[PDB]
Parts: structure tokens; sequence; C-alpha cells
């Protein structure tokens, strides 16, 4: 910091630039509901960066007619919607959690739903931190889920139901830096995301309601009567005055002219609206920066965006979503996603995985131009002898279904699976001339 | 420095330009928590330059079905998330540390977890400088980890647990220049990154709360009564006045006209908002420069970016992240990354390494155009005789999986490994005509 | 210089333009620590032009399986980080030095670690000028390291340890012009780089703290009471006044109107913020020019850069770094870099060297287009008979690994080294028809 001996440039008593500033903590438990429900600024910062992470998602890899019924268990349970509805409650409140139910599982055991090799999966109920209880910490620096609550008092009505954390997907809004020293309602949970952007939000919403108040007082005018103290001294006298000024100040304007006495004044006070529109747009920058959403997605496609050059428009926004898909949704679904591939009739392979779907929407003419190039990498790879032509039917057959170009492509077990008559029992002509190569040459 | 004998241009008593300036050190222990939690400026400067360094990461090299289970030990331990959660605490506080646990390892020995050739690795717990203790320095100028604490008092509750630094990954925020003369809480640790950008942050956040205060006082107006000293002299008299001015100054504006006496004044004082919006944007430059993040990532995609030309948008920002991946995360993981490749059933090769993944997101049409060119370098290289066609199946097979173009490509041990019938037992026709070359020519 | 006889244009008594100016030397020993730690301007000018010189570095040349273990000795000692941590301390302070330790080496001898042909290298400790001592000069104009200190008192605690300069890499910040006449703490060292840019730094940081002070006084207003000398004459009277003006001047603005007496004044004084934002940006030019960093790297990608045309953006900045890599890091590592290639089991070749890695980051699509052209220079060179096809397997095999296109390319000693069956024992058909050329023609 700077401090000058003359002119007081850094003195915390005289100068107040940054020399007299600090931060006090701020807390909120009820107005989180009021702000989310009654403000479009607060509802957009909660929903949309969590809604764009599960729009397109999770194309699997192996096909032994098994990519079809590994999705049938997802569509039955509604795992797409229940991960969206969980992440938003973790975004609004301090955190939320969805709890897994495998059939015939007892209590908060050391609870792995990984060994059960059946087709038994029924429960996916999702609850916020309102309906859970993080009522331990267990600071032992050797346990799995260290500094995490080990036991969840969760039920309504009938029983108590201690639940073990390995039965629970654990979702937080923002990770607290010192989780043992943390306080408030969210003890074993994270912190809300209306915490940091509360000051940026209330600066913008106050100046909207102030500048829209000045438009009513766009020009107020006064009329000064000489002895006005005495006309307004009874009821019968003052209604003789104010009934006539109603009919005389109703129709003034372009097509009527006022008549006044030479004493009466009639000045007009016009307010100023200079530069009050570049102020309104510099505050929604600081909200959109606080939510980490560009103004081509926040505030829709706004005309006041002049750095969206036509190749790198929103490439930073899809770099933020892929840091949620691989850092907040990928680790916490580890007791899932090996249990649901376990529910393919009990059998679980090892080289079975998934990737996340790409996020950029492509045009219909661009998807035709993409599919024209994928057919032409194959023509160059198959032209050189480096892979089996039995082999390329699987790989190019699999890449061309998840593109969505030829979606009705059922080739496994219907179209002789992966076998044609012409692979090995037609390449005799290459095996014939090598038998004639040196035998009929010398 | 300049100094003139007349006009006092460099005199530290008369001129105060830079002649009367110095720096005093500044310290902070509690408001690091308040600023990180309650300010979007401070939380963004901590998280995002440490979050973009572990988004995409570490594609390995050798495939003897071993790139699959060398990642299974990473996904089990959660090494992706626990390196992100470690670097942020080192970024906020003075430093942080994650400690390795190999099964059946005793104490703070001269502790190499490199010789143990088993499949034994369980513990990865990550703690800040709050929960460690750097309680030596050992200034001997010959030891490994010179000027580094040699012993860490770390446990909670039960025992004391001296821990050796070779069991610990050591992460700091900013490296202190003179580590022996250093003081404060962080003795053997680094310095926080809210240290340097504290002045740049508080300049911007003060001027946000001042300019949003002037919008309430956008135009205040006064009304001067002639004898106002005497109406406001009791309770019954002054409520006769202020109840009527409520109903008379509530509805003034476009559709109602005030009536005043000819003595009463009613002036209106309009404040000025000239150039107060180019000031607001020049202070977030100096924050984004202090955090070393461009305003196309800081403050999202901001419309006030006019030097992001369409080829070199953020090429400086990915040059900064690759200087973290190879200078702060690459050396400190040296007792890791040879222990985890040791946990491939005890056997560790020598020519096994990794590179860091590229950081630029590519479009879906651009990844089709990249894969169309990789197939065409092979067609030119295989067309000239310089490499084995047995050999190019491995190299082009390995480069085409980490691209993500043909991800379901299991060719090792399933597709006859690396062997086709047509490599050597089909090139007889080239070996036939050379037997007919000079034998049947003379 | 100019000087006019009338109008006094160059008179050092009357005119003060440049006629009354000189320079006094300036010194600083403690505030180098305060400015580096508490100012983002000073820390960026030290670290970044020294951090971008060791980001990518030193691809070696010969491969006889020896480029792999000539890097294993670098990665073991941490020579990448310890050259970065040395150059920054030389950049901040007057200079710094890293000292080499070869096993079983005694004292400050005439000390060449070049003759020792073993695998013995353990010590790399790096110390600033704080922990060394340049306590001779030896002005004899015939010696190696002329005007350089010949002996370094360096240890802590136990012993004295005279160390010879050929055991030491000598790094300075800025080379002093007259090193024998030099004074201060840095006698045998260089000068700091906060020396020259001290005036440019303090001009910018003062005007940041002044213009952010005016925003608090954006519009101050006064209220003049007629007899205010007499209300403020006791304690009970003045709190009757100031408690009512609190509740009357708290809520003034758009939705409340002040009521004053006709004597009371209420003027409002609005300050001026004209052109105070083009001043703020002309001072960070002169800092970035002083640090010799363009504003597309200093201050991140700033929107106020309008000479970064899309082909020659930062080509001057990489011309400055290559003048550090070949003029400050290349000569001083001469007792290294022949000792570390000596540590390849004692044997040192002669035609073994390195180049520095290129600095421009390339896109992923551009690295595909680069590799498509390198395959096509080979197709034209191998098509003409000017080089052995045995030979091009080494050269194009070596250039295609350091590009990073096909990184898993182990061809030496695994893929029959450099030999195929088809080089010489398949070109019989060219040697056959020349035997049939003139023999079977006449």
């Amino acid at each position: 910091s700077l401090r000058s001996m003359i002119s007081g440039l850094g003195d915390p008593l005289r100068d107040k630039n940054a020399s007299t500033f600090h931060w006090d903590r701020q807390l909120d438990d009820r107005q989180l509901l009021y702000a989310y429900r009654n403000s479009w600024v607060a509802r957009k910062a909660v929903t949309i960066p969590a809604l764009d992470a599960v729009r397109k998602w999770r194309d699997w890899q192996a096909d032994q007619k098994d990519i079809s019924r590994i999705e049938a268990t997802e569509k039955r349970l509604g795992l797409q919607q229940k991960l969206l509805q969980c992440k938003t409650l973790a975004r609004l409140w301090g955190g939320a959690a969805i709890v897994i139910g495998v059939k015939d599982q007892d209590m908060a055991t050391p609870f792995e739903p990984e060994t059960v090799n059946k087709d038994d999966l029924v429960y996916l109920t999702v609850m916020s931190r309102r309906e859970l209880s993080p009522e331990e910490l267990e600071q032992d620096p050797l346990d799995e889920f260290y500094a995490r609550p080990k036991r969840y008092q969760v039920s309504n009505g009938r029983n108590l139901s201690f639940v073990h954390p390995s039965r629970i997907v654990h979702q937080v809004g923002e990770t607290h830096p010192d989780p043992m020293l943390a306080t408030g309602v969210n003890v074993g949970w994270g912190d809300s995301t209306l915490q940091a952007l509360y000051d940026a939000m209330m600066n913008s919403d106050n100046t909207q309601a102030n500048i829209a108040s000045l438009v009513f007082e766009a020009n107020v005018d006064v009329i000064g009567l000489p002895d006005f103290m005495e006309n307004m001294s009874s009821e019968v006298y003052r209604q003789k005055l104010l009934d006539r000024f109603t009919l005389a100040a109703a129709g003034k304007g372009i097509n009527k002219t006022l008549m006044l006495d030479a004493e009466e004044v009639f000045t007009a006070h016009s307010r100023s609206f200079a530069n009050l529109d570049k102020i309104m747009e510099q505050f929604i920058l600081f909200v959109a920066g606080a939510a980490d959403i560009p103004l081509t997605r926040f505030l829709g496609q706004s005309p006041a965006g002049m750095s969206s050059t036509g190749q790198h428009d929103m490439k930073n926004y899809h770099d933020r979503i892929q840091s949620i898909q691989t850092l907040d949704l990928q680790p916490s679904m580890y007791r899932l996603d090996e249990a649901i591939i376990r529910s393919s009739l009990g059998a679980r392979p090892e080289e079975l995985f998934y990737i996340w779907s790409p996020l950029e929407q492509m045009s219909e003419k661009e998807r035709a131009e993409i599919g024209k190039l994928h057919a032409e990498t194959v023509n160059v790879i198959a032209g050189t002898g480096l892979f089996m032509q039995e082999e390329l039917r699987e790989v190019f057959g699999n890449q061309l279904v998840e593109t969505g170009l030829y979606p009705g492509l059922g080739d496994l077990l219907a179209q002789n699976g992966n076998e044609l008559p012409e692979w090995d029992l037609e390449q005799r002509s290459a095996e014939a001339s090598t038998k004639t190569a040196e035998a009929a040459a010398l």
C-alpha cells in the first residue's frame, strides 16, 4: 500500500479511498427464497449454468446390444431430470443430495452398492439440505470421505433412518475453503452462490428502480399565485380554485394556450437524463461477470455485445461447463455409474466407459459437411493396409451412430452381426496370385 | 530521479508527485476468509487460474493394456479433484499440502515410496497450512529440500505423527523471494495471491459502491418556505404541514402540476454523470491485469474487449497455464507419478511418460477436419518406404485414440494384438519378382 | 542545446524546461522487498520476462537411446525449476548464483568439473547475493573471469567454505557499465531492474490512488444556516440540531423532497472527471515500455491495444526472450552442459548439442497442418536420388518426435534399430536391370 507523509495519500483517518475499508460477513436464510422467486437476475444465475450441463450427455462406448438397455435403466429412473433438479438445489441452497436405493439393502452399513449383481434398482429420491442432517464430522485423517458427515438423519414421519454417505451423491454449490471452521446451517455442505454475487446484484436492481422513477418526473412545473396563503384557508374557497385549475391545466399543450395573470409565474423544471444509459449497461456487465456467463447467453443475445467475433463466440462458456461435468458430476457419481453398468443383468465389463456429449449446436448443413468428411477419412485409412476390414465395420459403424447421421443402424445380431460373406471367403484372389507369385516365375 | 533547483520538481518536501512515496508492508489473516466468501472479484482471482490447469490433463504413452489400469488407480483415489482442491487452498492461503499413504509405512523416515513394488495405495488426504506445521528449517546447504521444514506436526485428536516431506506434495501460492528472512504464519510456505492484488481490488470495489449511490440522488429538490422556523415549533402544527406536503409532493410529475405561493422557491439540483462509465471500466482492467487474466475470460466475454483478433484471442492465457503445469505441478509430483506407475502390479518401465493435454477447445467440424489430415500424413509416409507397416499400426493407432475420433478402438490382445496375416505372409509377391529379377534376365 | 538572447529560451536561471535539470542517483535495499510483495506492477516486471524463458527449452540432438537418460539427470536434479528460481532472484536483487556439486570435490581449487568421467552429481543449491560474498576483484587483465570475485565466502553455521567461481553459475539482473567503479552492496554483482523503472512505476501507482479518491467526493453539498455560530455552542443544543438533520438528510433523493427555510442555501458542488481516463492509460504504456513487455502480455490481453495486427502480434517479445536464452543463460552454463553430458556414464561425444525450443504456441489444427507438410518435403526429397533411404529414416525420424506429432516412436534398438530387410536386399531389381542394360543390348 502507498502512504505519503504530506497530502495524506494512504492515511486511514483522512483519506477514505481504500484506506478505510474492510469486509463484514453476510448471512441469509429466508431471503434466498424471496430473491430466487421474485428476481430474474437471481433465478438466472442459479438455473442456467446448471441447466446447460445436462442438456446433452453421456454417449456410451460398447455395443453388444447393451447400449440400448443401459439407457433403459436411466430413462426408467429419470436420472437425467433428477440430476438437474439436484444440482439446482445445491446451487440455490448450501447443498443437496440424491440417495440410491438398491432392493433389499438394510441400513447405514459400510455400504457398497457395487457387489450386488442383479437387476434391482428402484429408488432415486432427491432432497436438499433442508431435509438431511450432517450430524458428525469425524476428523480422522485416514478415512474415506474425510471431513464429511458419516451419517444422515433423514426421514419424515415414521422412522429415523440413519443413512451412510456411500448411499448418497453429495452435491454442493461452492466449496468452502476451511470446512472444519465453517458455521451456519450448512455445516457439512457447501456455500450458496447468491453469497458472492449479492452485492453485484443489488447494485443493478436498485439503479433500475431509480432511473425508471425519474421518467414520471420527466418535467414537473409549478405555478406561483401571489396570495395563495388565503385562498387555501377554508373548504368552500379552495374548491372554487382547484376545480377551475383542473379544467384549465388538463388540456394545456400544443392545441390550447394557458391564460394567466401577469403576476402568476409558471416556471418549468426539466430533469436531466444524460449518460444514464451507459450506467445501466455497465452494471449488468458486473452481474454477468459475477455469474461467469457472457452477455451472449445472459440477457439473451444482447445488441451491446461487441467482442463476439464469429469464430470464438462462446468457447469460454463451454470450457466452464466441461469443468462441471468432469469435476462436480463425474467424481460424485462413483457409487453410481458402476452400479448402473452392474445392472446389465449382473455382468460388468472392464473396458466400458463413456464420454460427455459435445455442447455446441451444429447447423443442419454443417452436419451434412461433417458426415461427408468422416466417410473420407475411412476411404484413406482403408486404402492403406493397416487395419482389418472386419475391424473397420465396428469402429466406423459406432462413430456414425452417435453422430446422428444414420440413426436407424441396427447391424449387430440382425445384419449377420459383424460378418459378411465377402471378407475372408472373397479375398482368395489376393491369396491366389501370391501362390502364383514365385511358383510360376522361375 | 529528476530534481530541479527552481520550481521544485523533485523535492520530497514541496512536490508530492512521487517524491513523497514509499511502501509499507500489509498483513491479513481473517479477512482472507471474508474477501474470498463475499466478493466475486477475490473468488475469481483464486479459483479460475487454478481450475483451468486440471481441466484436461495427462494422456499417457505406452499401451500394453496398461493405460487403462494406470488410470483406474487415479479414478479410484480421486487424484484429479484432490489436486484441484489442493491448489486452490495454496492459492488462497499461504500454501497447502496433500500427503501420500502407502500401506504398511511407519513414520517420518527418510521416506521413499518408490521402492515398494506392490499394489498398495490408499490414502490421499489434503490439508492446508492451517492443519500442518513447518517447525524446522535446516539451513544446511547440502540437503535435499533445502530451506524446507523437514518435519510436519500433523494430526487431530489421537496422536502427534511426525511426517517427512517426501511423503508430502508441497504447494505454495507465490514463492517468497527471501525464504529464510520470511515471517508471519507462513514460515515454510509461500505467500497468498490476495497480497499483491489487494490495492487493485479495493479501488474497483469502492468505486462500484459510490457510483451506485449517486443514482439515488440523481436529482434532489428543495422547497423554501419563508417562515419555516415557526411552523416546525410544535407537534400539532408541524403535522398539519407535513401531512399536506405528502399528498402534494407524491403525485407531481407529467400529469399533475404543483401549486405554490409566489414566495416559495422550488429549485432542483441535478447531479452530473459525465465520464463515470469509462472510469468504471478502467479499474477492472487493472484487476484483470493484476490477476493476469484477460477480460475475455475474466468478466466473461465482455463487450469492452477490442484487441481479441480472431486468431490470437487467448493464446497468452494458455501460455500461462502451461507454465503452471510444468513448473508447479510437474516437479512437486515427483514422489508421486513414479509411485503410481509403480503400482501397475509392481513393475515400472523406463520409457513410460506423459504429456499434458491441449487446452484449446476445438469445434466439432474442426475435429472432423483435423482427423481428415492425420489420415493423409499416413498415406504419404506409408507410401515411401521408410517405416515398417507393422510399425505404423501402433503409432497411428495410438495417436488416433487420444484424439477422440475413434475412441472404441481396442486392438491390443483382441484384434490379434499387433499382427495381421497380410504383413509378411502376403508380401511374397515383392519377394518373388526380385527372385526373378536377375535370374531370368541373363 | 538552444539558447536565445531575448525571451530566455535556454537560460538555466529563468527558463525551467530542460535547462534546470539533472539526475541524482537513487538507492534502495529494504523497499525492494516491500514493492515486490505489495505491488502487482513490480512483481510482474520481475517474474514474467524471466518466466517465459524457461517454459519450453532444450531439445537435444543425438539419439543412441541417450536423449532419454540425458534428461533423466535433469529431471532428477530439478534443473528446470532451479534455473527459474535463480533468474528471478537475480532479477529482483542485484544478482544470484547456483553452485554445482560433484561428488568427492574438495574446495575452491582451480576447479573444472569437466574431467570427472563418472555418474556423480548431487548438489544444486541456489542462493541470492544475500548469502554469497564477492570479496575480491583481481584486476589482472589476463585471467579468466576478469573483474569477477575469484572467491565466495558462503556457508551458514558450521564452516567457512571458500568456493571458486567455476563451481558457480553467475547470474545478474542488469550489467553495470563500469564494474570497477561500482559501489553499494552489489559489488561483484549486477544491478536490479527496479532501478530504472522506479520512476515510471511510481507515476502510475500514484495516479491510481488519486483518481479513485475523487469518486468518494463525486458531489459534495453544503447547507448554510444563518446563525450557525450559536446553535453549535453547547452539547444539548447541537444534538437537537444534528439528530434532526440526520433523519432529514438520510433519505433525500428521487422519492423525497427536502424542506428548508427560505434563508438556508443548499448549493451542490460537482467535480469534473473529464479526460481522466486517457491519462490512466498513458501511464501504463510507460510502465510496459519500461519493462519492455507489450500490453498484449503485460495487463493481459487489454482492449486498449490497437497495433496488434494479426500476423505480427508478439514477434518482438519472442525476439527479446531469445536474446536471454543465448546471451544470459547460454554462456553462464558452460561449466554445466558439458558436465551433464559428461554424466552419460562418463562418455562425452563431440557432435552433441542442443537448440532452444520455439516459443509460439501453435493451435491443434495448425499442428496437423504442419505435420502434413513435413511428410511432403520427404516425398519430394526421397523422390530424387540425393540421400540414402537408410539415412532418411534417422533424420525424418528425429524431426517427427520433437514435433510431438508421433511421440510414442521408439525405433532404436526395438524396431531392429535402424535397419529393415528391404533396403539393400530388396533393391536387387535396380541392380538386375543394369546387369541387363548393355549386356543384352548388343
